[PDB]
């Protein structure tokens, strides 16, 4: 089930991500950092607490997301979000709530790559991450 999404997952593609970091609320130096750093997303499960480490070549953030429940996330930029995390047989939706504003992060398995299709409301990013094993 969720162990199809586990491992070190290394960033290659990020189409839509300039427009999505603009619509989130990300400053221009943080937008340059997030695009140039090239993140490795490391997923590993205890049961409901799913450990997600973002290793980028510039900044870093690590969190255990409670699967079928909300938690307080702190973003790599600075914003803090009330985040409900749900796996629907293939797709992990991380639903990020702050100040009446949602960001929806759909991490799903396509051809042995973790394809992260995010949407704020209208504005999207499609990020392709490859398995390091």
């Amino acid at each position: 089930t969720v162990q199809q999404l586990e491992g070190r997952w290394r960033l290659v593609d990020s189409k839509g991500f300039d427009e999505y970091m603009k619509e989130l609320g990300v400053g221009i130096a943080l937008r340059k950092m997030g695009a140039m750093a090239k993140p490795d997303c490391i997923i590993t499960c205890d049961g409901k607490n799913l450990t997600i480490k973002t290793e980028s070549t510039l900044k870093t953030t690590q969190f255990s997301c409670t699967l079928g429940e909300k938690f307080e996330e702190t973003t790599a930029d600075g914003r803090k979000t009330q985040t409900v995390c749900n796996f629907t047989d293939g797709a992990l939706v991380q639903h990020q709530e702050w100040d009446g504003k949602e960001s929806t992060i759909t991490r799903k398995l396509k051809d042995g790559k973790l394809v992260v299709e995010c949407v704020m409301n209208n504005v999207t990013c499609t990020r392709i991450y490859e398995k390091v094993e």
